[PDB]
């Protein structure tokens, strides 16, 4: 276990799409809530 040498192969591919699906849902959402409609976003 490692931090690049090892997530390395997978890691910077991996984002393929979670850059995506993991902004999405696990981001977005958490815009939700946490505002409720005050602040809002910015």
């Amino acid at each position: 276990d490692a931090e690049f040498r090892h997530d390395s192969g997978y890691e910077v591919h991996h984002q393929k799409l979670v850059f995506f699906a993991e902004d999405v849902g696990s981001n977005k959402g958490a815009i939700i809530g946490l505002m409720v409609g005050g602040v809002v976003i910015a």
